[PDB]
Parts: structure tokens; sequence; C-alpha cells
């Protein structure tokens, strides 16, 4: 069922129940029914009924093991985030899915103010909380993009929940394009990485899947794993972006660039 049809099934009472989940995410995964109810100002039995219906529509997940509590699914938190974008007047209509995998769903959408955009809905210290982590990814991407404005990255328009609204780039992933000047394209990527670094940003997942290319040039996208220069492991993360992109060019084009020199060059600037 499309996100636009799901959006159409939501009434004001539904939105207010979901606001009440969202505002309490910071201190529960499963927000207790009693608090959803007290925040939304909707009676308990009726809140319970709205939630069971939201569950049938896969917007929330309701649990009853320790206590009656509710949290967003991916679809739900995305729907809610879109809602906040629509109410801020930044989006008018959501459009068709452009792609989805492991980390995000990316939709086309149209804005009167910003034109034809994408909205990217994000999914996903002890190494072994879905909503708060997806919203932190979203926000991280948004701030990185903001600090990078003016370079070859999308213009960024807004952030709500797990959603970032940004400019549609008319270009394809590097991986899907055979370039005939690979050395120059590799150098234009490394130069942009140097400009990120001068702005205090490391991309954090640079690859052939998030450099976009056309006749016009390249763009870099996808910044939810980006860190600031000075954060823990930043330098090793920058090295991994440089090594990885250079390795992709070596494998695909037998480009000859030396990894350690490329990094030293970026770092000394
Ligand atoms: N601003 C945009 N303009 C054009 N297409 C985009 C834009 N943002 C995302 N896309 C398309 O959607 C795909 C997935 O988005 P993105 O790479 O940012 O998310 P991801 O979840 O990290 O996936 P990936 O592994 O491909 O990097 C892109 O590789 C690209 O083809």
């Amino acid at each position: 069922m499309n996100i636009a049809e799901l959006y159409g099934k939501m009434g004001k009472h539904s939105w207010r129940i979901m606001d009440a989940i969202f505002k309490n995410l910071w201190d529960y995964e499963y927000v207790p029914l009693q608090l959803i109810s007290s925040h939304a100002r909707i009676g308990e039995e009726k809140a319970r009924n709205i939630l069971k219906y939201l569950s049938d529509l896969r917007v929330v997940q309701n649990r009853q093991k320790d206590y009656e509590g509710s949290t967003f699914t991916f679809i739900g938190l995305s729907l809610y985030s879109l809602h906040r974008l629509v109410r801020s007047g930044k989006v008018d209509a959501i459009g068709k899915l452009m792609g989805e995998g492991k980390e995000s769903a990316v939709f086309n959408c149209y804005s009167e103010k910003f034109g034809e955009c994408v909205v990217k809905f994000h999914k996903v210290k002890v190494k072994e909380h879905f909503s708060v982590l997806a919203i932190r990814s979203a926000r991280n991407e948004f701030r990185a993009l903001q600090k990078l404005q003016g370079l070859a990255v999308p213009k960024v328009y807004a952030w709500e929940g797990n959603a970032v609204l940004m400019e549609l780039i008319d270009a394809k992933e590097l991986y899907r394009v055979r370039v005939e000047n690979p050395d120059e394209v590799l150098d234009m990527i490394l130069e942009e990485v140097a400009k990120f670094y001068h702005r205090g940003i490391v991309h954090g997942d640079l690859s052939q899947y998030n450099v976009l290319v056309s006749e016009e040039g390249i763009w870099i996208i996808d910044f939810p794993q980006s860190v600031e220069v000075g954060e823990e492991g930043w330098r090793e993360i920058l090295e991994r972006d440089v090594r990885n992109i250079i390795t992709y060019f070596s494998r695909t084009y037998r480009t000859e660039k030396d990894i350690n020199s490329a990094i030293d060059r970026i770092l000394q600037e």
C-alpha cells in the first residue's frame, strides 16, 4: 500500500496519537498507553482503539509483554516525519519511490518552494531502539549537508524525524556509469573530499554507490555516517573513504593512484 494512500487514511486523532509517541521516544522505546493517552488528551479506551488500527496499518507496533506500550515501525515513523514536512509547508505531495534498501527509502516529491526534490527516510557504547537511531541518522545527514552547502552535494531543505528533504540531482551512481576519463574523475572526487575535510567533515561511507556522475560533473550524497574532524576515529574514517574510492577505480579502470600519498595530500592541505 503506498505511503500516499496510508497518509490519506490518517485523521487528526491519528496524528495526535503519533505525536504523543514521537515526543516520548526520548525516554521509552515502547511509550506506555497511559502517556500516549495523557499527552494526546484522548481517553484510554479510544487511544487503545486508534493504536490497534494503526497497527493493522503497520504504522505502529504494540507490545503487551511487560506493559501496554507502542512505538513506530519504519513506515510509521516515515509517515509521521512526512506529516511534519507537509505541515511545515515544505512538501505538498509525496511522489513515487525511487529506491529502497538496507539504510533508507528515497522518494520523489514536489515542493512549491523548492521544486522537485527527494525525501530520504532513514532506517537503522556496547556492541551486541529503532526510532531514536533513525532520527539521529537523519539529523546527522542534514547537518553535514548544511555544512557542505556550496560544494558538489545536494542543496538541503529540511529535516523532520527520520526524513531529510533535499535537491534532486539528475545524475547516476558512479557504479552504473563507465567513464572514459577515470583519472580525472577520481581526482575530482578526491578534491571534493579535501574540501569536505577543510570544512571539518568526513563523509564516512564514500563509495561508487554515493558518488553521482554526469557529463556536468560529480555530486556526493549520503552523509548519515559522516563525522566531524576531531571526533573519535575521524582520521581513520577519512583514510577508509580515500582508500575505498581509490580501490574502486583500480579495480574498474586500473587507475594507478597511490593510496598513502593521496591521503597525505588531503590531510596536509
Ligand atoms: N538527492 C538525490 N538525488 C538523486 N538521487 C538520489 C538523491 N538521494 C538519493 N538518491 C538515489 O537514491 C539512492 C540511495 O540513496 P543514498 O545512497 O543516499 O542512501 P543509502 O541508504 O546510503 O544507499 P547507498 O548504499 O546506495 O549509498 C542513491 O544511491 C541514488 O541513486
